[PDB]
């Protein structure tokens, strides 16, 4: 009933925006879920950076890395869309800060530096997600090529379901010990790029941690979220979208509406 009525609403919404909308949502209290195109491939865009940050945290927990270690890059020709790393090029950044900059501002310099030095490249990123039991996620390329979002390209894609599951395991499960889980959660809560997406879909008194992506082509954008309603157990919301032409812009409102619909479905 709720599930099928929500499916129709998403379907109407995808027609309205002339693209594809992928949704998976979990009510972690009741266990109810809702999925719309939840096993179809969508480009990760910058949304994988949320998991990159969690991979760094796991390495810290395992004492392979120090969260406070300086990361220097004074000669680097910094990638486009590096709002945070650009400013600290002079003096370097702690490993922790660089990871949270990749998360909270989608910093491209932070992302590539971390992947080249600490994570084993896209192959290493993919290995991390394999290790949490995520079999759909794949990172093939580096910044910024990973963002091309060409229809049919399976490079740098996952499914809404897998993203939902993996976020649940990482933010709420026991991949990260208690202490490092708390840091991850605080990182997600202070994300800056998601004001117009899932954060716009919920009451002002709910607490949200999220991670967005915006490929900047083929109207491809996404958001995933952990949501703490006031009186209840948390929700997991995962929204991914694509569009038909290269020049088509993404739609924050469509992502926010899709979230609204998904939350209703599981509520
Ligand atoms: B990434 O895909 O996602 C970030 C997501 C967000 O909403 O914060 C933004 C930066 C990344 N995308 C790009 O680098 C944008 C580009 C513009 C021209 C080529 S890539």
């Amino acid at each position: 009933n709720k599930s099928d009525a929500a499916a129709k609403q998403i379907k109407k919404l995808e027609e309205d925006f002339d693209g594809r909308i992928g949704v998976f949502a979990i009510d972690t209290g009741s266990g109810n879920t809702f999925g719309y195109r939840s096993d179809e491939r969508f480009p990760l865009c910058s949304s994988f950076k949320g998991f990159l940050a969690a991979a760094v945290l796991e390495r810290v927990q395992q004492k392979k890395l120090d969260i406070n270690q300086k990361v220097k890059y004074e000669s680097r020709d910094l990638e486009y869309h590096s709002p945070i790393t650009t400013k600290y090029k002079g003096s370097g950044m702690t490993l922790g800060d660089m990871a949270s900059a990749a998360l909270q501002y989608s910093d491209n310099g932070a992302t590539n530096i971390i992947m080249e030095r600490f994570l084993g490249g896209p192959e290493g990123m993919t290995k991390f997600m394999r290790s949490i039991g995520d079999n759909e996620f794949r990172l093939d390329r580096w910044e910024l090529e990973l963002n091309t979002a060409i229809p049919g390209d399976k490079r740098d894609t996952s499914t809404p379901k897998a993203v939902a599951n993996s976020l649940n395991k990482l933010a709420l499960g026991n991949v990260l010990n208690a202490k490092v889980k708390a840091i991850y959660q605080n990182w997600l809560k202070g994300n800056t790029t998601g004001d117009a997406r899932i954060r716009a879909s919920v009451p002002a008194d709910w607490v949200v941690g999220d991670k967005t992506g915006s490929c900047g082509a083929y109207g491809t954008a996404n958001d995933y979220a952990v949501i703490w309603p006031k009186n209840r157990a948390p929700l997991i919301v995962s929204i991914y979208t694509t569009r038909k032409s290269k020049d088509d812009k993404h739609s924050d409102k469509t992502i926010a509406e899709a979230s609204r619909i998904a939350i209703q479905a599981i509520d």
